[PDB]
């Protein structure tokens, strides 16, 4: 089963960033997973972000000379982001979310072959530009939901596949490319076939 996403976020050059790539986990209100789920992390980076302002400053040579330059000035902006995923670490087995497809600002969703969600999901905010498609009513979104196998990234296993985590999918399962965050693959297992 499938616990939810959260994405964590941290200013590390005093300004503001995280507005746009913190998320919190559905099902807990919080960056953690619900009872009976572990954390799994997906990935670990730093959003920068150009900022340049145009200054002038007023420099006296002696305190007699008194001349005005204008520079401006360049600066980076930096927050590192903290992506992880929840996997049922043992198993009430009616709970969880359900998995309705992923999609980035470049690329479609296969579930609706656009940039969007099924009817009644949710999109949650994860990286830098990728949604992920959930939905909590099983009656109502299960019409429009596909069965879901993990996520793995370029480093950290997939532990749904049955010691270390292999970067794999499991059973019935095939592998689809969700995004290429600063080079680093992020792919997600669903049910061989359905796509097509």
């Amino acid at each position: 089963t499938f616990g939810g996403v959260y994405q964590e976020c941290t200013e590390l050059s005093g300004d503001v960033l995280c507005q746009n790539l913190e998320q919190k986990n559905l099902l807990t209100g919080d960056f953690s997973c619900p009872p009976g789920y572990s954390p799994v992390h997906l990935l670990s980076q730093t959003h920068e972000e150009g900022y340049s302002r145009l200054e002038c400053k007023k420099k006296c040579t002696l305190k007699i000379f008194c001349k005005t330059v204008c520079e401006d000035v360049f600066r980076v902006a930096k927050a590192e982001f903290r992506a992880y995923w929840c996997v049922a670490a043992g198993q009430p087995d009616n709970s969880g979310l359900l998995f309705g497809g992923v999609f980035t600002d470049k690329t479609i969703n296969p579930m609706t072959n656009a940039q969007s969600c099924p009817a009644g999901y949710i999109p949650l905010n994860l990286f830098e530009s990728l949604k992920v498609c959930v939905s909590l009513d099983y009656e109502l979104g299960f019409k429009f939901s596909v069965p879901f196998g993990g996520f793995f990234s370029c480093i950290m296993g997939n532990p749904l596949v049955n010691a270390p985590s292999l970067k794999k999918c499991p059973g019935g399962f095939s592998q689809h490319l969700a995004v290429i965050s600063d080079g680093c693959q992020v792919s997600y297992c669903v049910k061989a076939g359905i796509f097509t």
